[PDB]
């Protein structure tokens, strides 16, 4: 395993690697070693490193592990493409959709679509889905400002303190679905708020469904949808207590809304989910069986 | 001119009180509360969400000296002591934990900070229910003030079949700053406010009914508390009965925007809508129409501050319903 | 193997039940508290700023089951009434603050009950204050209660310890970066003690805050009785905090050797660092006290000399560290 | 006296702000790189500072402001910019690249630079003609009409400061690789306590003659966005007690200094006038054997008292 691009996504994803058995990880990164490996050791939402680092690369916890910093040649951000990878991609989320030998290059898709699908894959299957409106209540990310001032991106909301507001945003995870689940491609849409955390965030479906259910039936069926990586408790729990987990996302029963009125009725599903530690978990539980296969 | 009485000067009645020296026709000339005026003074003064206070306030014997004006702050414990009429008060508003023991000798109308018998009134949503006969009605929840202009909109524009709502809400007095034991047992209050995503009940959207019949029992939602210490934003998922588009339902809102119900397109955040005098700020950029197959969700979205978004309401009430 | 007893299972008794698990030869066999287990599970499982708990935790009829060893949990008003020997107990760390005085803390010592109990609270004239490491050596075993002090004085005693033993110390000014806490207000309201800066909105406000750790220093290093005084800013972080202390000395020194003596000081409460930390890093830490030499300063201005000196702590795990250590070395001694 | 601003990041936009409640000053010119969709949006609405006292439109070539039309142009030198064509005689530099004399000489009539050169603190040392001058950094501001105060009255030997400062734009909003390379400010700035150097108390000298070499400091970078303290612990040469300190400060308040002694917090000096506001109710007089160290406390906001502070100097500059 080799890793382009040492921000957020790359440190966890290392430090997740460390307590996995047969994958290990050779880095590249543009910036100093120094501050790379202070970064590494110590972390803010994530607690500090387990184990040893000292600053050719860096040595951690005794094995040497080569640190560059080429120019051009994946975590970067900067080759976000098909061609842009070297030596239609395919969107992947693990235990959802893996199940799709070969291929050049492959997504481990978005960290909110990584929450959604499990979620939205059990009730196209056990009920069918008609249509859905998705709100993620969202952590803040690198992407926003500190303070109010110009984003690179020209994005206005963006643009403001990130850790001293509510900030409404885009997502297109909602809508590129389809990628992973074919069957709700053009069902789902979305949008987030970004709110005063350092990481840890929700995710809220309202949907309409084929046949009528009840909360218990919902929740149920998601208990029994329950694996490695789509997580179920009762517990009413909050966003640090899901800071670092192993689930990709966390179905929570206590949220469950299923309003009838008439005959007609509105389904609510609720899941959390680490914008980081989650979605790094499937990215190398994904990375893993990735290299299993040719 | 109404002269008010403020009985509770907790974070309503210190805001009503701030709220009302910048509204004309309406002056409070006696404030009823039991804690150490000195500790109410400088609350009053100094305010974390809502700034500085707009002049000076010293303690004086007997009350509070606001900008030279002299306003008697009284500590009687039960509300049939208070002698509201000295002070020349038409009106009171209730703001602490009740209650016609104000009218006496003593004031003629109440206003509740609560919802009973009661009128439920939300000004510029439903105001054309006050006749004037009424003895005590109530301004609403600070939620319901929020979602009250927004749902009526879409019921009288496109017909209401049914909604969720969630609000991404500030967190608020009844959350632990810190993890510790919730006097009620709820283990989410119980958690660290401003450190946490925290969900929460609101019977905001079921009790609308109150304040619009047409919509009773079609609307139910939940909270995410989140770490502002002001200011919300109500999210509405709902099934109209006419086929609609983004720009129709702007186009709506825009048309039933008053004092109350303001309207913007610019990509605000919730900092932007802190001590503003709309109850609600419906926000167009955040509308979507899906349509799948023939069916349409509906998503509208409308901003508050929790605080003086419903202190603006609150004083609009107050004044209009001692005027008749 | 020492034996341990909690009375009081709030956020102090929770850590200290945590803390207890990654330590060996102190073993938790009895709690008793009396609000609901159902929210002490819950709270003992989930926690904003120390994280989830290391293992599992399940209600049961009796106590806790965690991770296998069940563990009784009962609801005594009177401390009397608690059978502490019935469950192996030899000492009780005394978490509840309502028995804070000695005769009132030795009401878990009789024949079925304990032998010796630790105070959270302050030790009030004929109860010893003990910081780990610092002044636990006052300590002879005939002692029926102790005090294990306040968060703060555990941070400040062993780095004000070091300059004494080493420069000695004429005065010093002592000023605590500290996380908010629970006695400050969530949002603005009325305080109930007529504080009107713990009445602001905590986690949106540097708050200044008095604090009588740096005056009460003497309890635990009466040589420093009358030389030192301080304050506080509260800042919203949920926890951690770090100590600042402006003080003049007797000899002249230089910005080296005083980092020296801090690593020389170094031991298992007092830590020794030269990373550029921040407030996240020393949380959940077992330090009591962690010195950094970064931020040292010794200010040189004609012969006179200022001399700053800088340790980070965790308001909420490094006290509950050193008091555990207090907890197992007063247990062994009797 | 009309008035262009060059760099529309906080200090930028917020002198524009408090220019708008200020009798004689006019912004008739801004020169900023970035979009003014962009920039137009952050001048309406700001996190900390509350929504702009009037409407505010882009239009073609600069923005509408309450009707006016305020160019604004987008050249990278500082040279290239005609402030002359709308009337400017005065220039807040407020980008922070142009941190120097030479740098800053765009004249081709008066420049204020906003890094530490003559160094004005208004109220303190504006009596002190000249092109380039520096209205300092925001902690001098703070901390200069305390510290002279404490020179005037009892006189100071030396002294130690602490500012607990709220977060600012050169901190990550979450961990990552800072750009110079600080390992501290490379951390999630509303997140932690993140201690950090600050050169305005060495650099004291500059507008403080009398106390050069004699102070020294650093920072705790806090999670608030705006709104800063700063402490001095100091020995004098007199004897004093908290009371004589007290009303030194209170003798020495005027529109940049403030006095209080109602038990504040930062949020309560967000958006203030005062360069500076002493905090009676946080100073200390410890007296040990017969030596004494003295604590004294002072608010500020970064963002708007420094700003204030930066018109007025601006003002009185043009009008000499």
């Amino acid at each position: 395993v080799g890793i382009n691009g040492f921000g957020r996504i790359g440190r966890l994803a290392f430090r997740r690697i460390q307590n996995v058995e047969g994958v290990e990880v050779r880095i590249n990164d543009l910036t100093d070693p120094n501050m790379l490996a202070h970064l590494l050791k110590y972390d803010t939402t994530q607690g500090r490193f387990d184990g040893t680092v000292e600053v050719g690369g860096f040595e951690v916890n005794g094995q040497f592990v080569k640190v560059s910093a080429e120019r051009e040649p994946e975590a970067t951000g900067f080759f976000a493409s098909k061609e842009k990878a070297e030596q239609d991609v395919k969107t992947v989320v693990f235990n959802t959709n893996h199940d799709i030998g070969t291929e050049t290059v492959i997504s481990g898709a978005s960290c909110t679509t990584n929450c959604l699908a499990p979620m939205a894959k059990a009730l196209q299957d056990n009920f069918g889905v008609k249509q859905g409106l998705m709100t993620t209540i969202h952590a803040y990310t690198g992407d926003q400002m500190i303070l109010d001032g110009p984003h690179r991106g020209g994005d206005l909301r963006r643009a403001r303190a990130g850790a001293a507001n509510i900030v409404p945003n885009s997502t297109g995870a909602a809508k590129a679905i389809g990628l992973v689940i074919p069957e709700l491609n053009g069902k789902l849409d979305g949008a987030a708020q970004r709110v005063p955390v350092p990481t840890g965030s929700v995710t809220e479906l309202v949907a309409t469904l084929e046949k009528d259910v009840t909360v218990e039936e919902v929740n149920a069926a998601m208990k029994a949808a329950a694996n490695d990586s789509y997580g179920y408790t009762e517990d009413p729990i909050v966003s640090s207590d899901i800071v670092g987990i192993s689930y990709g996302s966390l179905f929570d029963a206590t949220q469950t809304k299923v309003q009838t009125v008439d005959g007609n009725q509105l389904v609510k599903v609720v899941s959390w989910y680490d914008n980081e530690m989650s979605y790094t978990s499937q990215l190398v539980r994904t990375l893993e069986y990735f290299a299993k296969i040719a």
